[PDB]
């Protein structure tokens, strides 16, 4: 099945954060950002509160020896993993994360405290190492079905105090990095020929990605190819920048506002016209695009906590309405913190892993309203049969 055909069944999506992709250097690493161990149990407990799809942070680099070889013991214990989900029918979106910024810094910059520009040499060579990683776990993976999706970045460039205004410049640079993903995992053949893969843009921003990584850029022509950004607006609500204290957006949309605290842009019609770009950019021309990350924070307040409850909900809510009437499937960031949701400073956290249940009721009824609401955009040159 392609890119359209897996896309459909896609929505919605849900993130394994702060787990396999934590830079440690043992199998612990699992449960060092995060203190609950991956069981079947858990991920049964995602496909049960309505989530057909995983996306799985993972760092590869770090569990790397000198020589670039991938740990046999924490390939095997991704492979288990990911057969969590692809035991459920779940889709499994694997990435290569931040992964100490050995490529989504230094690939861009030759320090990671200030800005300089990278080399042909330094370019090269990190095409070589991507190419490397790549060629190891498609090669493990090979025999998974299209409900095996990977993406081989996942924030090139983010990092506002090197890269801000950086992005034209650094945008043919990743182009690159893509297509050396996309060539490697192709050469393995098997079902790694026929898998659906999945490209970041620039510093995963609709913005930059729709101006500088138009689709004439993508590493392939559109049937088994997606393109990712991420969606954090506004990251007062979002938990990104200035979102504790007074600072901070507890409600959120038209209908929502309250006292004090209340999100004074990137609302409703913000997220609409964003969303729209990506149609306008990807979708409509083929290529489905994953918001590979988004959340809102839930949060215990002390002035009115249903108008916050109820703006969680509403934003969880678009999401996963407008991304779906624009072919875009939305994944919420979920890092298995509870503690967080019983305090001002909150916690994205949907699923209590160590109970497997949700907990964050707010958000997970949000996306199921959000889902039933959306109407999926088919683009086909063939009949289906619907």
């Amino acid at each position: 099945k392609d890119a359209q055909a897996i896309a459909k069944d896609m929505y919605p999506g849900w993130n394994l954060g702060n787990t396999l992709e934590a830079t440690g250097s043992g199998l612990d690493a699992e449960t060092s950002w995060q203190p609950t161990l991956t069981t079947q149990q858990i991920i049964d407990a995602v496909k049960a509160a309505g989530f057909k799809s995983v996306r799985i942070p993972c760092s590869w680099d770090i569990h790397s020896d000198s020589n670039g070889e991938i740990d046999a013991q924490w390939m095997a214990r991704v492979k288990q993993v990911v057969n969590y989900c692809i035991n459920d029918g779940i889709y499994v979106v694997l990435n290569d994360h931040w992964d100490n910024g050995w490529i989504e810094v230094l690939g861009f910059s030759k320090s990671s405290s200030s800005y300089q520009a990278v080399d042909e040499a330094t370019i090269t060579s990190k095409i070589t190492r991507l190419k490397d990683l790549w060629t190891q776990i498609a090669n493990e993976f090979k025999d998974y079905d299209e409900h095996l999706l990977f993406a081989g970045l996942n924030e090139p460039f983010q990092e506002y105090s090197l890269f801000s205004g950086h992005h034209e410049e650094l945008t043919p640079i990743l182009c690159r990095y893509n297509q050396a993903f996309v060539e490697a995992v192709r050469a393995t053949g098997g079902n790694n020929a026929q898998r659906t893969l999945v490209v970041q843009g620039p510093s995963t921003n609709i913005n930059s990605s729709v101006n500088y990584m138009t689709a004439d850029k993508l590493p392939e022509t559109a049937g088994r190819l997606m393109v990712e950004v991420h969606y954090y607006d506004p990251g007062q609500f979002c938990g990104t920048f200035d979102a504790s204290g007074d600072n901070a957006f507890y409600f959120w949309g038209a209908a929502n506002h309250s006292t004090d605290h209340n999100a004074t842009y990137g609302e409703e019609a913000y997220m609409l016209s964003q969303f729209g770009l990506l149609k306008t950019a990807y979708t409509s021309l083929g290529y489905p695009v994953i918001i590979g990350e988004y959340a809102a924070l839930q949060r215990t307040i002390s002035g009115d906590q249903n108008k916050h409850n109820a703006s969680v909900k509403y934003f969880y809510q678009c999401v996963n309405e407008y991304a779906t009437n624009n072919g875009i499937i939305a994944f919420a960031w979920d890092t298995n913190d509870t503690n967080g949701l019983n305090s001002e400073g909150g916690s994205s956290t949907i699923i209590d892993r160590a109970n497997s249940a949700v907990v964050g009721n707010n958000a997970m009824e949000g996306v199921k309203a959000g889902v039933a609401a959306g109407k999926w955009p088919f683009l086909e040159h063939h009949h289906h049969h619907h």
